[PDB]
């Protein structure tokens, strides 16, 4: 039912695009995600041309375009016919230092995304005596990480499908990108996005804005300036965390680490309030019948909330507020950014959107997108190009940082793994050693707490 044909022509850009030309970024088109992928079988070029084919013909927002001379910005989704990517092969069997070529070809590849003209996906196979590898780099404009999934799901089929010598064939499409963004231009202006003016007004007027305490005064930090500090649970405490310290308050494991991430805020850096940055998927059912479960693009939202930080006690009434504070919000928080860059300003209300929060706070869960096949799995040699926080080559070293505290929560071998991203011109590792460190020790005794209380009631 949703449209199987070729998808071209002007797409509107969605909020999260809108704020991404916003921002200006030096060495713009070069601002990624990416993966490397292992076979110890091997790849067949061949193949996996065959297959990139039919996934970039299939999956239409990868080919689009941007045009962007003095700030007019057009976002194009080109037709079939064009470059669907470009495709390198090397032959590393004689090399002695095969991670150094991969490294140092795979940043030359995300250096060279031609954003005007395209295309904004780079291929590149690397083939070795024991085994070989496959890099795919895409510009952050037109992917996400469910669309990462959906991509290596259909990588793997087709790959499947032409090693049994059958034609490519991929599940049905779901509604294109295009159609989504011009539904969303619709909805910013309609009564259902429009009643939670007042919520979000109540938000801006309790947000007191007070500068995040940085160590030093710096202008325009840079990505090379990045640093990323990690602490982690042990899997004992991880799976009380996950499968036992929701059971005394009802919550999701977000609901605690937010908690957490409120009192760490409330000792460090002493604040009254803060204001956090959220994420969503931002797939959500907000348009009649819209389907975008199997939609490669850009959706993410982003969204404010705001945690007080001086009524941290008790540690139940807080745990509590902060599930509720979660629960109150409309539609899994995808308005603001809609009401802030897309609503006509006739509609917006009394909403000023000065609310900017310099801290970013996301749990990803598990990570495990790219090995759910026996056909390939995660490469060793992944290094720097990957879809999460440790992908230093998918943004440019000169790009500007624009979050002062970036905090990523996942899993990985059984335990929870808290990543802490700051810029070294801003803090001194000392500083943010004591947050994370302060951090460990609140939700170590939410943990503590919950298990307890569950046990009283
Ligand atoms: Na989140």
């Amino acid at each position: 039912k949703s449209d199987q044909g070729i998808i071209a022509g002007n797409v509107p850009l969605t909020p999260i695009q809108k704020w991404f030309f916003g921002k200006n970024f030096t060495n713009t088109g070069h601002w990624n995600q990416s993966s490397v992928l292992y076979r110890p079988e091997g790849f067949d070029p061949k193949v996996i041309q065959s297959v990139m084919d039919k996934i970039i013909e299939h999956h239409d927002a990868l080919r689009m375009v941007y045009q962007h001379e003095n700030g007019n910005v057009v976002q194009h989704n080109r037709g079939l016919g064009g470059q669907l990517y470009d495709f390198f092969s090397y032959n590393l069997t004689a090399q002695p230092d095969v991670q150094q070529a991969i490294e140092a070809e795979t940043q030359r590849l995300h250096s060279s995304m031609n954003l005007q003209e395209g295309p904004l996906v780079k291929v590149a196979l690397f083939q070795t005596l024991h085994g070989d590898h496959l890099f795919l780099a895409i510009h952050h404009l037109v992917v996400d990480g469910i669309s990462w999934r959906i991509l290596f799901e259909d990588l793997a089929t087709g790959y499947a499908q032409a090693l049994a010598g059958q034609a490519i064939s991929l599940p049905e499409k779901t509604d294109s990108f295009q159609s989504w963004s011009q539904w969303l231009q619709e909805y910013a202006n309609e009564a259902d996005l429009l009643s939670e003016i007042p919520y979000w007004e109540s938000l801006e007027s309790q947000a007191k804005n007070v500068s995040l305490p940085k160590d030093y005064e710096v202008t325009d930090c840079k990505q090379k300036s990045v640093r990323n500090m990690r602490i982690r649970l042990h899997p004992e405490e991880t799976e009380q965390l996950l499968k036992h310290a929701n059971q005394a308050y009802q919550t999701e494991i977000n609901d605690l680490l937010l908690a957490a991430l409120g009192l760490a805020f409330a000792e460090w850096s002493k604040l009254a309030q803060i204001v956090i940055h959220l994420e969503g998927h931002g797939r959500e059912d907000i348009i009649e019948q819209a389907n975008v479960a199997r939609t490669v693009g850009w959706f993410t939202s982003q969204y404010p909330v705001l945690l007080d930080l001086k009524q941290t006690a008790p540690l139940s009434d807080y745990i509590k507020l902060t599930k509720e504070n979660m629960r109150k919000i409309p539609r899994k928080g995808i308005g603001y950014d809609i009401l802030k860059h897309v609503t006509l300003p006739e509609n917006r209300g009394s909403l000023s959107f000065r609310v900017q929060p310099e801290v970013t706070f996301n749990y990803l869960g598990q990570f495990d997108a790219d090995m759910r096949t026996e056909l390939f799995t995660r490469s060793p040699y992944s290094g720097g190009n990957t879809l999460g926080a440790d992908g230093k080559n998918n943004l440019s070293p000169e790009s500007e940082v624009y979050t002062a505290l970036n905090i990523t929560g996942l899993i990985e071998g059984g335990e929870l793994v808290l990543t802490f991203s700051y810029s070294s011109e801003q803090y001194r590792e000392e500083s943010i050693q004591q947050l994370s460190q302060s951090y460990q020790k609140h939700l170590l005794a939410i943990i503590a707490h919950c298990l307890q209380s569950h046990h009283h009631h």
